[PDB]
RNA sequence: UUUUUUUUUUUUUUUUUUUUUUUUUUCUCCUCUUUUUUUUUUUU
């Protein structure tokens, strides 16, 4: 059972990033999310989706430093 | 008015046999990053 737990687990996730797959994310209306937080870490705040329902870190602190700001 | 003679197609056939796919090289080798690892539940 736990193994199939696993099963389905990875399968939608592939499912999933397939949603998202090679077709152009550019000008198809299938691009933009919005957000809330649960948890901080040191580089960046764990994220998720209400309309779809993805997890995931992310990061704001970049490779060359390079912090963020907005116009 | 121009007679007579100068051989030709090698002889032979009534011999035994108890093996066996292939076949014969090439070295040690830096796997990058939110984690502990989540977990009941119900509709297949």
């Amino acid at each position: 059972n736990q193994a199939a737990q696993h099963s389905q687990k990875q399968s939608t996730e592939l499912f999933q990033c397939m949603y998202f797959k090679d077709k152009d994310p550019a000008t198809e209306e299938r691009c933009i999310s919005d957000g809330v937080i649960y948890s901080i870490r040191t580089n960046g705040v764990l994220l998720f989706i209400p309309r779809f329902g993805i997890k995931g870190a992310a990061y704001l602190k970049n490779k060359d430093g390079l912090v963020i700001s907005c116009g």
